[PDB]
Formats: structure tokens, C-alpha cells, sequence
């Protein structure tokens, strides 16, 4: 069926002219390392770019970002034929040109800042009639190549004539926009996109596959999230990268029409979607349409809502038609919305994660010329709570505050700013650091959903739990078939206990790290809070949640927070339960065994914990957590001076073997300490510095231990207690 | 409902005039109305003077039905609750139906239904889905088929892609779906479905619990003599009696019993669990109880099961908490509609306590509660077929001896048995995943786990229960 047609798919090189295919297809094809292809594509276009192997891709599937996959005019899903094209030579004399919605404000030097950058030392080949984009300048500009000498592909030498008419020409209609939004310009949604894609791939890739079997096609997809990540953008781009029909339907636009033109709108949107199918209708703020609840006052609104509530019953199947809505909270939603056959899918984009977070802010440093000194993962790093819009905003007071420190002093009034002066423009790291001694930084902090950058290596020794918790999230969901073998079923959760400052959050999130899942952090604030508030009805909110991020680690930290308030130690005549304990055990026992997420529980006294959690069926392992030994100790000082200057004579093993019963946190103080000393030498001095040994033996003379012995030894009397054997024997026959 | 709603005001009730209109001309007719709590939830939704005339209009037409003409109007909603009572009056609606989430053998029913087209393999046991799916709808099921089978076709002609506006058959007719593809589809985030109270006929029968041959007969004489003899107590004139309550220590299938003799009377079982029971406490919302017995009572026969009753008393501190009484609003509102219910219905009610020490006796009352059961740790003849029934879904061996274990275990529990069965198989398992980087639970796989198996139940709370039963009699 040849082996040439290959299917296009996303990239992972992001540069422009660079096809990527796997090494065993590169071997049934006879290709080199870094030979120049030729692409033909539908509609007769040719593109030529270079072979490189990526292990991550698939035999079927070759990579091209959007600049290469839009001159084939195929989307993704669409067969290519690929063929070696080695009579490429130098060229000569190449005529380039721009496009006038690129170039619409800045003028001057293109070429020193677009393209000479861009071709030195390069040997790009192009072909003529492509549409190159080269970011620079703070934002991105396209070229069209009129006319090559050696027509009409070849390769850019450094010997080539560079013809440049400067005159902006126009854009064709079907020469779509790479200015437009694409899978390629929204991060922090890599879980979220791919289950939508797989959701709209098929029925609006292929129509003619749904209507010619029994599968029924979605008809409705909501979007969950906080404003910021960008839930407009996503349905944007999958109309423009699937090449669906885009009519979006904003909220507060409708609601702002007269009384009988809302439905007008409404009537129309829906009518000149389905006369255009494939088509996707992105309703915007639809909690703003209906929310139907207590908000309801007046027959005018429910009007309004009955309305799209018909015009979703109304989607005919046949036409091809997928209403997309984005909102605040799933709850501000009329419930007959909620209906498993208008908006039956429902996808939750929450805040995005530390991994997440740095996706966007490579997204928003794309066209900026950014210095060497600038590590945009630091600044992804102490942003706990941040979403895509405020990442975005960041780097516009960081950007602008490098620009009120160049040109700014000089101040040229003009109507347009030349690019030389834009080209040498670069943005310190110090200027990200001013956007976040800034107010701006400052966005909205909701439950933090993130897989853990924390590894093992940061926890050394203690391999026996390793193996025991690998049993209960890494078995379970690697090898599904096992578990049906043997017929039994998964625990659903499991209680850790043990002296404080021993790793116990730091293990939950090690085994979620090493699993590649999510995790979720109840801290014991969030836990009393719904306690003194009586909101134990967010406990089910919870567990909702981290189902919709499955695979997924619900951790709550500190569990006996809720029994301690109640006194614990003495505490009142009442039982060992609580409402929102209580709570707990209801959506525990309410999941389904075969589900994914798995329950850690925290406590450092265990002894205080309600027996009822502990039963089978629930957290049925105990796992017990012991101060670091002598071999744990010196891993962990290595991780908590891991991102500090260490010196040579800093014997590190000298302070484990040393150490006895010191916890994790212990070790940590020791460390917190050595610095403030180090840098108050630093400082003062200044009125050449790097942490010496003696800044640790100075730390030693005031430094305690967290953990009692009376403590340890309780402990060791809560397991002896526990694991351990009547054993067996003493039968009877009567 | 939507439709009409979605109508100006004036056109609803001209929309309203004309489908009873033209539907009674063509008597016999079905009148179905769809989304009704959307058209009449006059409570506190009801803000407005249109909607009240809607219901108005509505409730004229339901009473223009002029008998000789004969239409029949049928309607749907979410709940009972949703509906204005007014609708609710016996001349209107008069009949009602529960149509609750198909159980392990309705959703096999369905299964079938939605697989009568597609080419269904040897290995396919599509009666194993439905077993667990614990909590899945009839349109979920749908769902569950339809992305199951996208599973098995992103294999096939996707790599072929025939760019075409009609597909071939013959290539489609060959196409089949394997289990694995039915796995898949439950491994999404679709059968993510509503869970509610469960009301199913338990599958489970006396053969799951060894001997007690003793408390067959009596939950026989309990439930199954008045149901299936009602004429004979009217010969005797007895009244049958309300419910009974079991006692004991934990994990000795006080719960399996009670789904036991309910298959046994093929009838339906509602388990309330203990957390629920504490919800409407914390919650201080005792009026859910009534909610239950009217649910239950729509499934009659069926028998009424509270799990763990003494949470409560538990919560209250039990040994001695409070100084306060012995009744709390919850467990009273429960004697509540115990008493109401009618003596000649069929609905019976089981109530399961490790601690009935602490139960108020004011449930134990003749009229209510008024036998006591007491449920002791499995013999040597139970725990042979309780490791039986436990090991019913697992590849055992047959130089495995399952009596052996029976004359082994003592001083053990039904939950205890299990844990070590499970303790086995994840050794078992274990095994299977080392050797790749064949497998089948064998013997050494039992004797290893024996090392961490416990006698929960301790000799002085077998003392207590002995105890507590010598004063009773």
C-alpha cells in the first residue's frame, strides 16, 4: 500500500523546515540523516524540508509543525506522499516578499531581523510559492517566495542574492493564516486536549464514517477551569486546525439584544452552523445564558434558556454540528443542560501545573527576543497559582520594563519604530523578577491539580515501601489484565503514619511522579475549613475533581486535623466521627472499584484516627513512616542543598552518620540556617562569597530535635499492636 | 417540556389547547408529556405569573378529559419531588412508576440490545459488564458500546483511510469487537454515570454462607411464610411480624444474610449505609428517612436493610457521651414510618449492629424490631464454603484444599478469610509481572499469606455477645 503515504501529525521540533519520521520507517524508506525531502500534498503544492528521526513518533505518522502542513493545505489526519529530492542545488537569485497583515506597523530592515538570523549558516531550501514565518521584533512575520533562480526549489547558501522588493503584498483566501490559533498556541491542557481531540477527531474528520455505523457522535462538550486558561482558544483551534466551521455565541452579547432579538441570535447561530457543516458552535459564557437555579427571577430569562435547550434537542445528527461552552464552575449551569444528551461530555481545564505553567510561558517568550541569563522555569516555578491568562500578562510588565530601559531615554517620535532598534532589544532576567516584586503576578489560587517534579532521589533509603506502594498505583493501572486474572480488587486507599518531618507528603507525591499522574493536595486548613463552615458537601466536590484528572492521587495531608480540633486528646463526650470524615467515607465507598484514583491519607497520630477509614474497603493498608535512617539521611541533605553552592571540604555523609534521631524537616532547619549565616558574611562584607563548612558546625550548637524518644516508642506500640499473629491453630471440632 | 416553555407567553397554552385537541380526535391516543418538571415546579422556581397560568392551563386540560373520549396522558421527570403536588391529586396522576437504574440483569437485557447489530466475539461475555457496572443508565450503555467500537475500528481501515462518502461493506462485515475493547471504553472518563440508591434482588444465595441452618428457617418464617402463604395467617390470625435486628461481631455476613433470604424471596434489598445514616444526622435532615420507605415501598416485596444502625449512638460518644436519652431525631424518624407502614404490605426491615449494646430499645419494642438474631463467627462447616465463594473468581488450583483451611481457622471471621484469599493474590499477582520482565494462585501463595492473618474478633467480645444473649433468655 506503499510505504511513501504517510500521515501527517503534530511536530516536536518547532522550527519551520524539518520533517520528523521514526527510525524503522526511515529504514523501509533508504533515507539518510539529513536529506531534502519533497512533500506533495492535496491541491498540487510541493514543500521541501529535512528528515530528522524521532524516537517518540510512529511508523504511520510524520511530524511537520503548522507553517509546513498548511502550504501541503492538509490538516492533521490527511495522507502525504513523501519522496527524496537530492538534485537540490545552491541558489542564486531569490525573490521574497511579505505579507501585508504581518507587516501592518513596523518597517525598516526586515531582512537583519527576520531573515538573515534566519538563514545563517542554514541552508534552508525553499520552494517557490511557500510561506515562511519568522518571529522577531515581538511579534511573527510571514513570507511569500516569489521567485527562485534555480526554480523552483533550492537551497539558501550563503552566497545567495537576496531580492526584496519591500512591498507588502496580499493574502489569498485559500491561504489560511498562520496567524490564527492552533493546537500549537495553548499550553497547560495536554490531559484536557488530547480526550477532546479524540472526542472530535472522527466525526468531523470523516462524517461519513458516523452515518454509516451505529456509533453516536458527542454533541455537546463543556469546559470547566477558572478564566484564564484559554477555554475560547481551544475551540477556536480545533475549528481551524480540523477546518470545521467557527460561529461563537458570547454570553453577554445575547443577553444585551432586546426582549425577542436574544433569539434571534440564538435561531440564527445555530441555523448558519448547521447549513455549514462541519461546523462547531462555541457558546462562551454560557453560565451567563443559563443558570437556571436561584437566579431565575423572571419569565424572560427561562425563556431564553428553554430556548437553547430546544436547540440542542434540535441538532438534527445528520447534520454534522458540536456545541462547545465554556464556564466558571460545572454548577452554574442549568441542570437540564447537565442532561447526558445536549451537554453529555464534560471535560475540566483547572489551573495549570508547574510542568503546565512553563508550556504557556514558551508560548508567550516565542516572539521576544529573550537574553542567555533568562530561565523562564524559575519563573514557572514560584508561580503556585497562576492560569494562563495571568502568565500571559507577566511577561507584558517584564517586556515593557526592559523597553522603559533602552530607547525610552532616547525617545524618537514616530508612527512607526524601526526594527534594528527591536532586534537588539532584549529582555534581562531581572525584569521578570521586577514583574513579580509587582502586584500583577497575583491570580486566583484554587486546588492546585499537578503531577509532582518531585522524584525519589530527593527521599534516600526506605525501598521497602517503595515496592509496597508500586503494588497499589503502579500494578494496578500498567497491568489491568492482571488484576482480572486473579479476580481481585485494588484498595482503594492507604493510611501513612508516623513522627512528622519524615516525607509523607513527599512520598505521595514521589509515587504520583513516578506513576506520571496526577495529585491532589487537601492540606489540613482545607479540611477544618469546611468543618467550621459546615460545608462538607464540597467533600463529593473533591473526589468529582479528581476522578475528571484520573489517573490521579487524592492526598489528604493531615487527616486527624479535623479530630484534633474536636480535642483528640481529651476532647468532648462524642464519637470518633465527624461530618466531614463522615463525608469522606461516603464517596469512597460511592466509587466504583474499577475507577483509577487512588486515596493517601496522612497522619501523624494515628492513634486519633477514626477506626471506620481504616476498614477494608477503604485505607486498608497501613503504611508506617520512621524518622530517615543513617543511609536516608544523605540523600535527603543532598536534596535540600541541591540548588545551593556546596563546597569541597562539606562532608556530608559525616552529618548522617552523625544524625540519629533527626527527621526530614530537622535536616532542613539545619540547612535554612547555614544560608542566612552565609549571606549575612555576604552582605556586610560588602560594605567571593560561597558557603563554607564552618557555617554547619556553627549550626550545631543550637539546633534540637523535633521528634521525642516517649514519641518514637509510642509509635513502635501502634504497629506492634497492628502486624503481627495470634498466630493460628487452637481448633475445635464441636 | 422545554418546547413548550420555549414558546412566548400566549402561544404555551395555544400550544397546550391544540396537542390535547387534535390528540383526542384521534382516540385511542397517548399523550406524552417530556420534560415536565421543566413546565411545573411550582414551589419556589415558580417566580412569575405565567408559569402558575401555564400549570393552571395544564391542570384544566388534565381535567378535560371527558373519560368517553379516551386518551391517555403519560409524563416524565427526574424525581416525584419535582412535579407540583397539585398534579399529584388522584384524578390526575394517579398512577406512578419508578423506573430506577437497571440492576446486574437489566443492564444484560440492554447489552443486548445495543450489541443485536455488531459482531460480538467468543470471548465477549457481555453479562460480565454488566456486573460491574456498579451504576450505569440505559443511555450510558449506548455510550459505552459506541466508544468501544471506535476502539476497535481506529485499528483497522484507519490506516487504510478510505476518503469516500460511502464505505464498503465487506470490509465492515469482517470487522469484529473484542473484550479488550469493551475494556477501553470503561478505562474513559464516559461511564462516568449517576449513582444513586441501589434497589436490585441480590445474587447471591445461602450456598455463599456455610450451615446456620437454624436461621434459614427462622428469616423464613419471617418473610418468606407471609408472602408466600398469606392465606394461612388469616386461617391462624396472626399478624406478621415488622422487622428484625441483627447482632454481632463484625464481618460475619450479617449483610450477605440479608441479601441471602431476599434472593431467596426473590425480592428487591435497599442497603442504607452507616455514612448515610450519619449524613442525615450532621446534616439534621431526618426527613430523607420517609423518602426511603415510599422508595421501598415502590419495589415491594422488598426488604428494607440498615447496615451498621448503631453509627448514631456511635457518634454520640455510645459507652457514655452525652447524658442526654437514647433516641436521636434520625432513628426516631425511621420508628416513624415503620409504624405507618401498613402491617399487610410486603416491605420488611433488617437491621445489622456490632455494638447492640448500645441501641435504643425502644426499637426492639414488639411491633417493630421484634425479634433478635444473634450472628456468631462461621463454624468449620461456614468457613469452607465462605473460602468457597471467595475464590469463586480466582484461578485456584485443585491440590489446593479449601476444607483444610476451614479445620485451620478458628477464631476467624467472613471478612477475615477474605482478606487472607486477597492477601494471596497480591503475592499472586506479583509473581505474573516479575516473570515477564504461567501464572495461576497456587498453594504456597495461601501458606505465605497465613503469616499475616489476624483473628479480629477477640475472645472477650465473644464474651460479651454470650453474655448479652443469656440475658435475653
Amino acid at each position: 500500500n506503499r510505504p511513501n503515504r504517510l500521515i501527517v501529525d503534530e511536530a516536536i521540533n518547532e522550527d519551520n523546515s524539518v520533517v520528523s519520521l521514526s527510525q524503522p520507517k526511515m529504514d523501509e524508506l533508504q533515507l539518510f540523516r539529513g536529506d531534502t525531502v519533497l512533500l506533495k500534498g492535496k491541491k498540487r503544492r510541493e514543500a521541501v524540508c529535512i528528515v530528522l528521526s524521532d524516537d517518540t513518533c510512529s511508523d504511520e505518522k510524520i511530524r511537520m509543525n503548522r507553517v509546513v502542513r498548511n502550504n501541503l493545505r492538509v490538516r492533521l489526519g490527511d495522507v502525504i506522499s513523501i519522496q527524496p529530492c537530492p538534485d537540490v542545488k545552491y541558489g542564486k537569485r531569490i525573490h521574497v516578499l511579505p505579507i501585508d497583515d504581518t507587516v501592518e506597523g513596523i518597517t525598516g530592515n526586515l531582512f537583519e531581523v527576520y531573515l538573515k538570523p534566519y538563514f545563517l549558516e542554514a541552508y534552508r531550501p525553499i520552494r517557490k510559492g511557500d510561506i515562511f514565518l519568522v518571529r522577531g521584533g515581538m511579534r511573527a512575520v510571514e513570507f511569500k517566495v516569489v521567485e527562485t533562480d534555480p526554480s523552483p526549489y533550492c537551497i539558501v547558501a550563503p552566497d545567495t542574492v537576496i531580492h526584496c522588493e519591500g512591498e507588502p503584498i496580499k493574502r489569498e483566501d485559500e491561504e489560511e493564516s498562520l496567524n490564527e490559533v492552533g493546537y500549537d498556541d495553548i499550553g497547560g491542557c495536554r490531559k484536557q486536549l488530547a480526550q477532546i481531540k479524540e472526542m472530535v477527531e472522527l466525526p468531523l474528520r470523516h462524517p461519513a464514517l458516523f452515518k454509516a455505523i451505529g456509533v453516536k457522535p458527542p454533541r455537546g462538550i463543556l469546559l470547566y477551569g477558572p478564566p484564564g486558561t484559554g477555554k475560547t482558544l481551544i475551540a477556536r483551534a480545533v475549528a481551524n486546525e480540523t477546518g470545521a466551521f467557527f460561529f461563537l455565541i458570547n454570553g453577554p452579547e445575547i443577553m444585551s439584544k432586546l426582549a425577542g432579538e436574544s433569539e434571534s441570535n440564538l435561531r440564527k447561530a445555530f441555523e448558519e452552523a448547521e447549513k455549514n457543516a462541519p461546523a462547531i458552535i462555541f457558546i462562551d459564557e454560557l453560565d451567563a445564558i443559563a443558570p437556571k437555579r436561584e437566579k431565575t427571577h423572571g419569565e424572560v430569562e427561562r425563556r431564553i434558556v428553554s430556548q437553547l435547550l430546544t436547540l440542542m434537542d434540535g441538532l438534527k445528527q445528520r447534520a454534522h454540528v458540536i456545541v462547545m461552552a465554556a464556564t466558571n464552575r460545572p454548577n452554574s449551569i442549568d441542570p437540564a443542560l447537565r442532561r447526558f444528551g445536549r451537554f453529555d461530555r464534560e471535560v475540566d481545564i483547572g489551573i495549570p501545573d508547574a510542568t503546565g505553567r512553563l508550556e504557556i510561558l514558551q508560548i508567550h517568550t516565542k516572539n521576544m527576543k529573550l537574553a542567555d541569563d533568562v530561565d523562564l522555569e524559575q519563573v514557572a516555578n514560584e508561580t503556585h497559582g497562576h492560569v494562563g491568562a495571568d502568565l500571559a500578562a507577566l511577561c507584558s510588565e517584564a517586556a515593557l520594563q526592559a523597553i522603559r530601559k533602552k530607547m525610552d531615554l532616547i525617545d524618537l517620535e514616530d508612527e512607526t519604530i524601526d526594527a534594528e532598534v527591536m532586534n537588539s532589544l532584549a529582555v534581562t532576567m531581572d525584569d521578570f523578577r521586577w514583574a513579580l516584586s509587582q502586584s500583577n503576578p497575583s491570580a486566583l489560587r484554587e486546588t492546585v491539580v499537578e503531577v509532582p517534579q518531585v522524584t525519589w532521589e530527593d527521599i534516600g533509603g526506605l525501598e521497602d515501601v517503595k515496592r509496597e506502594l508500586q503494588e497499589l498505583v503502579q500494578y494496578p493501572v500498567e497491568h489491568p489484565d492482571k488484576f482480572l486474572k486473579f479476580g481481585m480488587t485494588p484498595s482503594k486507599g492507604v493510611l501513612f503514619y508516623g513522627p512528622p518531618g519524615c516525607g509523607k507528603t513527599l512520598l505521595a507525591k514521589a509515587i504520583a511522579n513516578e506513576c506520571q499522574a496526577n495529585f491532589i493536595s487537601i492540606k489540613g486548613p482545607e479540611l477544618l475549613t469546611m468543618w467550621f463552615g459546615e460545608s462538607e458537601a464540597n467533600v463529593r466536590e473533591i473526589f468529582d475533581k479528581a476522578r475528571q484528572a484520573a489517573p490521579c492521587v487524592l492526598f489528604f495531608d493531615e487527616l486527624d486535623s479535623i479530630a484534633k480540633a474536636r480535642g483528640g486528646n481529651i476532647g468532648d463526650g462524642g464519637g470518633a466521627a465527624d461530618r466531614v470524615i463522615n463525608q469522606i467515607l461516603t464517596e469512597m465507598d460511592g466509587m466504583s472499584t474499577k475507577k483509577n484514583v487512588f486515596i493517601i491519607g496522612a497522619t501523624n497520630r494515628p492513634d486519633i484516627i477514626d477506626p471506620a477509614i481504616l476498614r477494608p474497603g477503604r485505607l486498608d493498608q497501613l503504611i508506617y513512616i520512621p524518622l530517615p535512617d543513617e543511609k536516608s539521611r544523605v540523600a535527603i541533605l543532598k536534596a535540600n542543598l541541591r540548588k545551593s553552592p556546596v563546597a569541597k571540604d562539606v562532608d556530608l555523609e559525616f552529618l548522617a552518620k552523625m544524625t540519629n534521631g533527626f527527621s526530614g524537616a530537622d535536616l532542613t532547619e539545619i540547612c535554612q540556617r547555614a544560608c542566612k549565616l552565609a549571606i549575612r558574611e555576604s552582605i556586610e562584607s560588602e560594605i567571593v562569597p560561597e558557603i563554607r563548612r564552618d557555617h554547619f558546625e556553627e549550626a550545631m550548637r543550637f539546633a534540637r530535635r523535633s521528634v521525642s524518644d516517649d514519641d518514637i516508642d509510642k509509635y513502635e506500640d501502634f504497629a506492634d499492636t497492628l502486624q503481627q499473629s495470634r498466630g493460628f491453630g487452637s481448633f475445635r471440632f464441636p
